[PDB]
């Protein structure tokens, strides 16, 4: 990232700590949880609008020494308060703006937002998991402010969660204890305790949302998979993202031998001797190498991640994950509560910057052998039935002779996140109790408020709706400003806010109380449907068919011959 952004973040990193001081109050609150009393207090907004805020609030034991790379373990309690008028550290990761590792490995932790402690009704809660490929994000307010959604009714809670190596390595050797998805399980105990407490804040615990985008929409669906969190929420919202997407998961327990040489450890290929050396390095030393550690071959099949969830290769009391995703989508409890899933119109525009740093990217799709789903291509992708793949993937997104930088992008945005959904719809399907699943596009594009996203994506001034282009219609971020109540940010603002809430309340996005949504009339999906329809929110709120059809389609063909993989 340039100098001049990076003194620019730093300026409004200045800026962000004294608006945080200025918009802090005197009223400080306690409430009760299992585990003791905290304080919290109250905050303002731009909008001069005020909600009460507790942060740092444990809901492990820091997964600290011992506990590096195991399941969490329930916190200790505490007689007395625990101050929580003070954020935690976010997990240990590499800052995008500077370059540099930041945060500590005690960092699970959850906050927990509301406009009123007492109010009249036990409320709709939303539990948000952010995104960052499994290995960036945090819950602090300058990246996720809840300022938008405290206009509304509800109580919304921001979970972290451990990132990288550190939230998942998986080692094979049963007697270690490291069957990998550390980081799903700090999502699971964070959902449990959210179960068991959100009414100590005017949260009714019948009736829980949650929410997330990109590898927080595959978290999401994660939580709505496995049997650990059967029955603890009653919603689930997947933005651009589900566990199915390529990205979403991976095999990667040969790859802690590689991290632990990367970080100069001298010995053998055995479980047992990794770990002890893992456990042993300096946090920052090993996620700062989690980047070398994907071979040239496994960067080539499109691997994103080195770390991210696994199929865990032995059962144990917190196992996340026992089988691959496709799998358990056949048994999912999550199958049978209302679901709301989207994505944006120009998803891929996300990877401007990678293609920037690597132009040669862009010849992939001279056959684009390379984006034949890895299941389905051989291990060289030069057999002539992945040339034929390829040629169908070519066919759908390459539209003059010579692959375009935006033929790439578009091809991105089926790779990654259209066609992972289709495959999802289709499989949830043929094992659900009939509860309805809705489909939105979001289409609203502005540069007159963005989210620092757009800094890492390099899209000052590029035009079309990226990965991550809605987070700042929901969130407060450091870059934010306070926008005029009539201009089309505010507007949409509310709007999306409005359609969330709605969705959490009801179990149904629609209500006539939302500007431009008069005329709308919100089908979910049907299995019988050959055309997927969804609410296309621009400046417009208007119902259409998916424009991504056609292309999605031209994906599933690539399964003609093998439809058992589909
Ligand atoms: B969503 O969480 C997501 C989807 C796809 C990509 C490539 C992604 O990467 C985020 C990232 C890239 C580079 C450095 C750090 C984070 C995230």
């Amino acid at each position: 990232v340039s100098l001049m952004e990076k003194l620019k973040w730093k300026i409004k990193c200045i800026e962000n700590k004294f608006l945080n001081y200025r918009l802090t109050t005197n009223e400080t609150v306690v409430a009760e949880t299992e585990y003791g009393k905290v304080k919290g207090v109250k905050r303002l907004t731009v909008y001069d609008d005020s909600y009460y805020s507790f942060e740092g609030i444990p809901y492990a034991q820091p997964p600290v020494g011992e506990l590096r790379f195991k399941a969490p373990q329930r916190p200790t309690p505490w007689a007395g308060v625990r101050d929580c008028c003070n954020h935690k550290d976010k997990s240990v990761q590499v800052d995008f703006i500077t370059g540099k590792v930041c945060g500590s490995e005690d960092c699970l932790y959850l906050s927990v937002y509301t406009n009123n402690l007492n109010p009249e009704t036990k409320r709709p809660v939303l539990v948000y998991i952010h995104g960052g490929g499994f290995i960036i994000g945090e819950n602090h307010r300058d990246m996720y402010g809840p300022d938008y959604f405290i206009k509304k009714d509800v109580v919304l809670i921001n979970i972290q969660y451990r990132l990288g190596a550190l939230g998942f390595l998986s080692l094979n050797s049963e007697d270690l204890n490291v069957p990998g998805n550390a980081g799903l399980k700090d999502q699971v105990m964070a959902l449990r305790w959210i179960k068991n407490n959100c009414a100590n804040f005017g949260g009714n615990p019948d009736n829980i949302t949650v929410f997330g985008e990109s590898a927080g929409a595959a978290s999401t669906h994660y939580m709505m998979l496995t049997e650990q969190t059967r029955g603890l929420f009653h919603r689930g919202i997947l933005m651009s993202g589900n566990a199915i997407c390529p990205w979403a998961n991976t095999q990667c327990q040969h790859r802690a031998f590689t991290l632990a040489k990367l970080a100069g450890y001298k010995g053998e290929d055995n479980d047992k001797d990794v770990l002890e050396f893992l456990m042993k390095a300096k946090p920052q030393d090993l996620i700062k190498l989690e980047e070398k550690v994907l071979t040239l071959e496994e960067r080539t099949n499109k691997v994103m991640f080195p770390f991210g969830p696994t199929v865990e290769p032995y059962q144990t009391a917190d196992c996340v994950l026992p089988k691959h995703p496709r799998e358990m989508v056949k048994t999912a409890w999550g199958n049978s509560i209302p679901t709301m899933m989207g994505n944006t119109s120009y998803e891929g525009l996300f990877f401007t910057s990678i293609l920037k740093q690597m132009p040669l990217l862009v010849k992939e799709l001279e056959t684009c052998v390379n984006f034949v789903p890895s299941e389905l291509a051989d291990a060289e992708r030069t057999a002539p039935e992945t040339l034929e793949m390829g040629a169908k993937i070519k066919k759908a997104h390459v539209t003059g002779e010579t692959p375009t930088a935006d033929n790439f992008m578009d091809l991105c945005s089926h790779f990654y996140f259209w066609f992972p959904m289709h495959r999802l719809l289709q499989l949830r399907f043929n094992h659900t109790s009939g509860t309805p699943v809705y489909l939105y596009r979001f289409d609203f594009d502005s540069e007159d408020l963005i989210n620092p996203y757009r800094i890492m994506r390099s899209g000052r001034g590029v035009k079309g709706v990226s990965h991550t282009d809605e987070l700042t219609y929901f969130f407060w971020n450091q870059l934010a400003k306070r926008m005029p109540k009539e201009s089309r940010e505010y507007k949409t603002i509310e709007r999306m806010t409005g359609i969330w809430t709605q969705f959490a309340t009801t179990g149904n996005p629609y209500s006539n109380e939302i500007e431009g949504m008069e005329n709308v009339s919100w089908d979910p999906i049907e299995k019988s449907d050959e055309v997927y329809k969804c609410l296309n929110i621009s400046d417009e709120l208007k119902m259409i068919d998916v424009p991504e059809m056609g292309k999605i389609k031209q994906w599933e063909s690539m399964f003609e011959k093998h439809r058992d993989l589909f």
